[PDB]
């Protein structure tokens, strides 16, 4: 019911990002905490991507992961620096490619059967963009979304990928929005939580984690905890597949938890972004307690521009609005009439 959307925008439909971002979430795209979404067959917003080679991974990240029975944590080794050329010869090279497969189900079984062996290297959190300058729809570089009243929150970042590397468990910071386009290589497959049964999979992770849970109040933002499709099927949290290849743009939702992995060598751009519907997330955001360098966003200028009749409530802690996971954002209301 709450199952992961696919939308096809036209050229006409797809040129205005956050009101196409209203007009999903008036679908009820929202509910799953993740969409597809596939741009119109004309559009790209690079004409080459033979141009990268020289580009500089500054810091990759060797992914250890440790653990069975469907539960495993990740730890990052930072590696020397390499260009897109070194990285891409590796992730090729016989050690690390894509094992043969035929199904999706088949890469998945291997997926989790080898994520403890033979550790890939991810040139994750890269700042930067492949967009060209003029390209002017969904410009993960410049989205001019609210959020940009807060290199950064709204700044993008490059993933390039090689099989088997993983992202673990995690609602973005803030609970924020986020866009991602897989701009060339082979597929990147999502797991995610419906947000409206998000606290279901912390009370499990913090079943699991106990050590981990004494120590931060919202360990999961660390992203180094995996956990199975099996292990969420046997505790009866719900949660849904979906694939994303070339071309194709994914947008979590706040609180949309996710987690996934890299078929192959492949490329990402993302970013943060924000509706009006997020600054009541933003308020409510339980954040990391343990480490002094994570992502904190004061919510004051969004209250006090957005919800101005709140804000002395709010900033004497007596604000109890509960948050409906199921209502779309107030900018799609031009689609329900
Ligand atoms: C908005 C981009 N961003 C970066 C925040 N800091 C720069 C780390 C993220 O952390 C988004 N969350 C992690 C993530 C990573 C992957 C992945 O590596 O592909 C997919 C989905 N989500
Ligand atoms: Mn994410
Ligand atoms: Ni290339
Ligand atoms: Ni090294
Ligand atoms: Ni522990
Ligand atoms: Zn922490």
């Amino acid at each position: 019911s709450a199952r992961i959307m696919t939308f096809y925008p036209t050229m006409e439909e797809f040129r205005n990002f956050s009101r196409y971002i209203a007009y999903i979430e008036s679908q009820g795209a929202h509910r799953a905490g993740l969409a597809k979404v596939v741009p119109p067959k004309e559009w790209k917003p690079r004409a080459s991507y033979d141009d990268i080679d020289d580009l500089v991974i500054p810091a990759p990240i060797q992914q250890l992961v440790t653990g069975q029975s469907g539960l495993f944590t990740q730890y990052n080794i930072q590696k020397k620096a390499m260009t897109v050329r070194e990285f891409r010869k590796i992730a090729n090279s016989d050690k690390y490619c894509t094992p043969r497969y035929s199904e999706f189900e088949e890469l998945e079984r291997k997926y989790w059967k080898n994520l403890t062996f033979n550790p890939p290297i991810y040139g994750a959190d890269v700042n930067g963009t492949l967009y060209e300058k003029h390209v002017d729809e969904w410009n993960i570089g410049r989205l001019r979304t609210i959020l940009d009243l807060v290199e950064g929150v709204n700044t993008p970042y490059l993933y390039f990928g090689m099989w088997k590397t993983s992202f673990a468990w995690h609602t973005e910071d803030m609970d924020l929005y986020s866009i991602n386009y897989l701009h060339f290589g082979e597929p990147k497959s999502w797991y995610s939580v419906p947000p409206e049964h998000g606290k279901r999979l912390e009370r499990l992770a913090k079943g699991f984690f106990p050590g981990s849970a004494q120590s931060c109040e919202a360990f999961l933002r660390h992203k180094m905890t995996l956990i199975s499709p099996l292990m969420l099927k046997k505790y009866g949290i719900p949660f849904d597949k979906v694939t994303q290849e070339a071309g194709e743009f994914m947008i979590t939702f706040p609180y949309g938890y996710h987690a996934g992995f890299n078929h192959g060598f492949n490329c990402a751009e993302s970013t943060n972004f924000a509706t009006r519907r997020w600054i009541e997330y933003g308020k409510q955001a339980v954040l990391c307690s343990c480490r002094k360098d994570m992502v904190k966003i004061s919510m004051d200028v969004f209250v006090r521009k957005f919800q101005p009749e709140r804000y002395k409530l709010w900033k004497a802690g007596k604000d109890n609005t509960v948050i409906d996971h199921t209502l779309p954002t107030p900018e799609a209301a031009e689609f329900l009439k």
